[PDB]
């Protein structure tokens, strides 16, 4: 009865080409004869058809203008069920951070935690905010979160348990100009703190 | 004496004004302000850089660059030496001044008793500011009693002979404003075009 949906775009996922990914909010919707289409703010083309896979709808294309709003419609045959005007730059899901690394500096008695990001967060200069989460790998229930705009974070050795395994991971969300959603978590990094 | 308000300013962008390169132009609203040690800078919503400097071109401040993100708002600051005096957050897609129309043409069609008015615009070939509203203004050459206006989206208009004075000289010109997603300001007028209506029995 309700064909409401949500989408996320990703930018430069395969060279200069972007992607758009849409799915119904109701997981039980029969998608067998429902199609998705996007029209407007496209490069020299009126509309594009999504490809349907496993209840999800995908487009991979260079043809997003990224300036202005687009119209995304759920169609059965030619009949337009529901539509949504969306600026593709307001629903961006960043790629996950990666190559997480931890360095110990004995002199400073601290840990330098770095991670890698997109080509784009460097091209588009100040746009993402990152969320670094860590916790004692077992025993401890909830995570400790630190927000930052750069790719480098310091943890004081003496603010962590000694001789203990820590788990640490990172994710990103558009923070300036762009808007959107949390990336997937990076793969976790595990390390054991110095004994005392 | 001198007041902060003296340094209020306004800007306009032109998008793809030179191939893929854009422009941004800023000017103090007061034309008499001593600008001697004032510069302009823009920071934020740029590509690859944090900040760009404007060039000063005789009371006007100008930058040509491709490096506008065109997403979100930039900060445009009056600079005294290297310190910011006063700033404005501006979304560059909301202060677009189109390039002026050109190559106006008006031709009487004998069969139809009308005049076909055509003109041209570089915006036809742009990726971004592609949709404009045009304002065509025309008046008898002998008139500060003034102008008739027609608003249109296309580059071709018809004027009906029965609506014009016969055997008379008309002046006509055209300008444009952004009309879809982009917002901003009227362009300059095309040069004025002059045509005479036929005599009538
Ligand atoms: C950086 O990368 C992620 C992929 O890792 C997203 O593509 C995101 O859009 C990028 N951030 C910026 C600033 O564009
Ligand atoms: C896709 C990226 O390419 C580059 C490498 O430095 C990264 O590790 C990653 O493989
Ligand atoms: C401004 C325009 O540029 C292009 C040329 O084809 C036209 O003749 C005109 O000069």
């Amino acid at each position: 009865d309700d064909y409401s949906f949500s989408c996320y775009s990703q930018l430069e996922v395969n060279g200069s080409q972007h992607s758009l990914t849409c799915a119904f909010e109701d997981p039980d919707v029969n998608t067998t004869n429902l199609e998705f289409e996007i029209c407007g703010a496209l490069v020299e083309v009126k509309c594009l058809n999504f490809r349907k896979l496993q209840e999800i709808y995908f487009i991979e294309t260079k043809k997003f203008l990224l300036i202005g709003k687009s119209n995304i419609c759920v169609k059965v045959g030619e009949k337009s069920l529901t539509c949504k005007k969306i600026d593709l730059t307001t629903i961006v899901k960043p790629e996950a951070p990666f190559d997480l690394s931890v360095v110990y500096r004995e002199g400073a008695n601290d840990f330098v935690v770095t991670f890698n990001t997109s080509h784009l967060q460097k091209k588009y200069v100040k746009v993402l905010m990152h969320d670094v989460a860590y916790r004692q790998e077992k025993d401890e229930n909830k995570w400790t979160h630190v927000n930052l705009s750069s790719t480098k974070l310091t943890l004081l050795q003496r603010k962590l348990q000694p001789a203990a395994m820590y788990e640490i991971k990172v994710r990103s969300i558009p923070d300036h100009y762009f808007k959107g959603f949390w990336s997937e978590w990076s793969p976790s990094y595990y390390f054991r703190t110095p004994e005392i």
